[PDB]
């Protein structure tokens, strides 16, 4: 039950400013760190709590840390405000094949 449609976009602007911002070495472990606090069992059920956005995106910004590019907190939300924050991982997958393609074109 994966997303990477909704992530193709998020990972994508994302990347784009990362490169520009020069974060994308940095922002590297912003989206592992992210990914891997959402795949957590416990992380799930903050993400798909009762019908309420608000509660799993600032949740996560919290369980995340406050190591988060202004674009990073602002993603996690508008992930829980389209109801994809379990989208993470198909960012963070998006984001590493985007990544290895800049290195190279």
């Amino acid at each position: 039950s994966e997303f990477i449609t909704v992530a193709r976009p998020y990972a994508k602007a994302a990347f784009d400013f990362a490169v520009e911002h020069q974060s994308v070495e940095r922002w590297q472990d912003m989206l592992a760190f992210a990914a891997e606090v959402t795949k957590n069992e416990q992380m799930a059920e903050l993400l798909s709590g009762a019908l309420a956005p608000e509660t799993l995106a600032e949740s996560f910004i919290a369980v995340c840390g406050e190591q988060l590019d202004e674009n990073g907190q602002n993603l996690i939300r508008v992930m829980a405000e389209n109801g994809r924050l379990n989208a993470l991982p198909d960012v963070l997958e998006q984001f590493i094949h985007l990544r290895a393609v800049s290195e190279a074109t």
